[PDB]
């Protein structure tokens, strides 16, 4: 397809924990982030065939998306904070390597990402 399966969000073997910083991340940051009229192209991975972007994922080889980081925190997927921080992070850097800069979709990015930065500047002490 152009498109790989998504990425997974759940695991047989990865271990978790529940933090209340995982807590936050899910009821306040993913939440903030979700309902910004911006987040539209960030709530599903990216769909090649849909969107008509053959190269994609010929650039793109660790893609990353808040649908997919929802459900890592529904499902309880992450060890800790870094881990679903880390998502977010892949998330904006690969908006990054593949677009053109003046992009529209860069500028999203980049609203969501100062609103991310805000957001985890107020992550609770474990
Ligand atoms: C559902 N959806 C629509 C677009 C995307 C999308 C998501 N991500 C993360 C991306 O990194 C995307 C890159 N594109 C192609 C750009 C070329 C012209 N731009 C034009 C443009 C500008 C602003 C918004 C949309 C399209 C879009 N499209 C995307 N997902």
């Amino acid at each position: 397809s152009m498109n790989p399966p998504p990425p997974e969000t759940s695991n047989p073997n990865k271990p978790k924990r529940q933090t209340n910083q995982l807590q936050y991340l899910l009821r306040v940051v993913l939440k903030t982030l979700w309902k910004h009229q911006f987040a539209w192209p960030f709530q599903q991975p990216v769909d090649a065939v849909k969107l008509n972007l053959p190269d994609y994922y010929k650039i793109i080889k660790t893609p990353m998306d808040m649908g997919t980081i929802k459900k890592r925190l529904e499902n309880n997927y992450y060890w800790n904070a870094q881990e679903c921080i880390q998502d977010f992070n892949t998330m904006f850097t690969n908006c990054y390597i593949y677009n053109k800069p003046g992009d529209d979709i860069v500028l999203m990015a980049e609203a969501l990402e100062k609103l991310f930065l805000q957001k985890i500047n107020e992550l609770p002490t474990e």
